């Protein structure tokens, strides 16, 4: 497979179901065009934390975190920054100011997948 | 804004809403202190693992994650390691040798807020 | 202690209690074995998160994160990537195609224990 992108979405906003599944539907559909990738290697979740703060408020927030063994430079970070935001921002209601993202790159002998080191 | 510093604690106890508070907001004083930025930068999150355990054993434990572009060197470690774990030991009454700290230096073209990686 | 090794496994199958412990402390026994590490020193941890999903899909999935300062070689990736999948499958019904593992090398001046650093 080469990389298969992971996104955790953690955000003190109670999300229903359905709202959860639209934005991670979103975020994988932004993924899939900014990294070039299948869905079936596409990994994406969304975990609401009560007790979470930012700027020592307890306003709507969210921290997003991208992480993939390629596809982690300038260029796909500021599209995938504006297109994350945007969509958390049009489906959830949290403020784009309230949002974080931070990328991650992983060596291929640091990820498995079925058992077996990408190399 | 440079860096905004975030703080995750992972914890099998179960805190109730106003303990979990008070020990954000107490770690949230002591990041601004060390790193010396105002409250409108710092994230802090308290999230409960029922089945979390350290040691071989369900007592108290807590893993504490401190992620931040810049002060991110020995003296800050040191500074609020020292720190972090006394305040969680108060708060919460976990034990001291029952506290992991790890501590991540972020690159600012891997973080993002508003939408616009930092550098 | 030197190195402290921790495993986070992150699932969308909702894993009764017993079947988490027994999935963990079978995780614990690889982790000790590979990294040669008393159980005294090794964290694990089972997280739920209902709203997980790969490949466009909701059915059992799991994500694994592997923290050491230490024993984050090659060698020991290949064999606990090997192992805990296998557990995971067995313990929790898992597919192992439906299987992250994630391994990362922590710093010993970035890691603390009883307010101290490591390194
Ligand atoms: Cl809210």
């Amino acid at each position: 497979p080469g990389s298969m992108p992971c996104c955790q979405v953690s955000t003190n906003i109670n999300v229903s179901d359905d709202d959860a599944k639209k934005a991670l539907m979103q975020i994988e559909n932004a993924i899939s065009q900014v990294m070039n990738k299948p869905m079936g290697y596409i990994m994406s979740n969304l975990d609401y934390q009560k007790h979470m703060r930012f700027g020592g408020s307890h306003d709507g927030f969210c921290f997003v975190r991208v992480t993939s063994i390629s596809g982690i430079s300038r260029s796909n970070n500021t599209a995938l920054a504006d297109k994350i935001t945007k969509i958390l921002a049009s489906t959830i209601k949290v403020k784009s100011d309230r949002v974080f993202i931070e990328f991650k790159d992983c060596s291929a002998q640091n990820f498995a997948f079925n058992g077996s080191l990408f190399g």
